[PDB]
């Protein structure tokens, strides 16, 4: 859920870290 979150885990993500709730734009 949440735009700059899809954003954040868009380009913090293919290729990219781990499935963890506050993780969201750092993985």
């Amino acid at each position: 859920g949440l735009x700059r979150k899809x954003l954040c885990a868009x380009a913090k993500k293919k290729x990219k870290c781990k499935x963890a709730x506050k993780l969201x734009c750092k993985c």
